[PDB]
Parts: structure tokens; C-alpha cells; sequence
């Protein structure tokens, strides 16, 4: 059989998330309590959450001028991008309050993880970027490819196991990039999920975003922009043919 590297996923279970919340971070911290950025000039936002109802326990509304990006959670803070601009904002998760600021070197603000030591950052460009947390300088760029092509559109991000996963924006994909050098590791092909909210009637839905990862019970969580649920995900191996050119369209929208 093809060494396919891709994947395609099982609900195991449904949570309810904020219809309203138009999800641009998401991170899970520890005993079920889920870290959320959100976007919308007005109503970004970043909260803390409970997995089970998603009941928002803590919110920190920005100002009205900042479109909210993604987020991640590197020792106790929570690190925060912004559409358009340099800028991001940290805060501490005890409190959910503003302690510092910071500048990074991207060309945007749309993503962020962390493998525990340094941040990665994406823009929507194909670079996923390495990120020092003390000074805020890169530390390496690497350039997404898929058989030669620019994988662009890299947005909300989790680190897990070694890899850094990354939806696709306006597509039902995550690329399983490599955290070490870049490499496209694989596909994760998820257009189930909104199929589904759209089949049970939530028709005003956007688009996939958000994946969390429980690294303790190895629990995949995935979400979307004012969908009505957040979903634990089991992946599984494709075992079909993937037709010539599939990913090139329907994750790369070539
Ligand atoms: C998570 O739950 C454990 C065990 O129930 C508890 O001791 C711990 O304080 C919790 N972690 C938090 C609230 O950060
Ligand atoms: C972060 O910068 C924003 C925008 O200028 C400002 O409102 C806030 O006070 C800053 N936070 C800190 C802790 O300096
Ligand atoms: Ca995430």
C-alpha cells in the first residue's frame, strides 16, 4: 500500500462551542479548560473556556481597533497575533490580564504554537516561522512546499508530537508540517465536519479554525468560525485512492 500520508477523520465526540466566537487561536491548557482567541473588529477577544459546555469562564475583550489572530501557551503566558500588523500581546493565563506587549519580524499576524521552548508563527504566507520569546527575533523560515508547490493560506497552528499542524484558510485541510525542517509530513482532510453542521441546519457557519491538542490523554480538538460545535477527532489512514491532483485542489485551491 502508498506510504499516503494522509488522513482522514472520525468524530468521537461533540462539545458545544459559541456561535458567535469567530475563532482565530485555539489551545488547550490542562483538566479540560481550552484557551480561545477570537476575531471581528468589536469582538476579538481572548478567553478562557470550558471544554465540556463551552462555557466562556474568563474573557479579556480587545480594543475595538484589533482584529484578534492566533494564540498558544508557552509557560504560564498566553502569546497573541493581530490581522495586519507587528504587534502582538501577551497575557498571563492566572488572570487573563494584559502584562506585556511584544514585535515580531512576520509579514502578518495568523498563527502561533509552540513546542514548549521557542513560538512558531505563521502569516498566511507559506512560512512557517521559528520565533524567539526573548527577544522576539526569528530564529529560521521555513518555506512550506507540496510537490513544488507554495502551501500558502498557513493559519491557525498546534504543535504536536514533532509536527506543527496548520489549517488551511477557506479549505477543510491541516497540513502536518515538520517542526524540524519544514517538510509537508501530510494531509489531514476534514470536510465532514462542516458538511455536517450544515446538514443539522447551522447554515450560517465559516470557516474550519482552530486545533487543540491534550498532550496528557492525546485528545485532538478542532473548531471553526462561529460554528456551534467543537469536535473530538480520531484520525485514520486513507485507504483509497487519492485521485491525481486532489490535494493540489482542494488544499491548495490550485
Ligand atoms: C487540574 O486538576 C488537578 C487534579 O484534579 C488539580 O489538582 C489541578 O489544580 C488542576 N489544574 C489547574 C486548575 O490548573
Ligand atoms: C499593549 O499595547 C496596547 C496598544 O498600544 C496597550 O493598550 C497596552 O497597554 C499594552 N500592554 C502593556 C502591558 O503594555
Ligand atoms: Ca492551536
Amino acid at each position: 500500500r502508498p506510504s499516503s500520508r494522509v488522513y482522514i477523520v472520525e468524530v468521537l465526540n461533540e462539545f458545544p462551542h459559541d456561535p458567535y466566537a469567530f475563532t482565530q487561536g485555539l489551545v488547550y491548557a490542562e483538566n479540560d479548560t481550552l484557551f480561545e482567541s477570537t476575531g471581528l473588529y468589536g469582538r476579538s477577544s481572548v478567553r478562557q473556556v470550558a471544554l465540556q459546555t463551552g462555557k466562556v469562564e474568563n474573557i479579556h475583550k480587545m480594543d475595538d481597533s484589533y482584529f484578534g489572530e492566533g494564540l498558544t501557551l508557552l509557560n504560564e503566558k498566553l502569546y497573541q497575533v493581530v490581522w495586519l500588523k507587528n504587534i502582538g500581546f501577551i497575557y498571563d493565563r492566572r488572570t487573563l490580564s494584559n502584562i506585556k506587549n511584544f514585535t515580531h519580524q512576520m509579514k502578518d499576524g495568523w498563527g502561533l504554537a509552540t513546542d514548549g521552548k521557542i513560538l512558531y508563527g505563521s502569516d498566511g504566507t507559506s512560512i512557517l516561522y521559528e520565533i524567539d520569546p526573548h527577544t522576539f527575533k526569528l530564529i529560521k523560515k521555513h518555506n512550506v512546499k507540496y510537490n513544488g508547490h507554495r502551501v500558502i493560506r498557513l493559519n491557525e497552528l498546534e504543535y504536536i508530537n514533532g509536527e506543527v499542524w496548520a489549517n488551511i484558510w477557506q479549505t477543510d485541510c491541516i497540513a502536518r508540517i515538520s517542526a524540524k525542517d519544514g517538510t509537508l509530513l501530510g494531509w489531514i482532510l476534514l470536510p465532514n465536519l462542516r458538511k455536517k453542521l450544515i446538514d443539522e441546519g447551522f447554515r450560517d457557519i465559516d470557516v474550519l479554525n482552530g486545533i487543540a491538542w491534550d498532550q496528557e490523554n492525546k485528545r485532538i480538538f478542532v473548531t471553526g468560525k462561529l460554528w456551534p460545535k467543537l469536535f473530538e477527532i480520531k484520525l485514520h489512514l486513507v485507504r483509497h485512492r487519492i485521485p491525481d491532483g486532489y490535494i493540489e485542489r482542494h488544499c491548495l485551491n490550485l
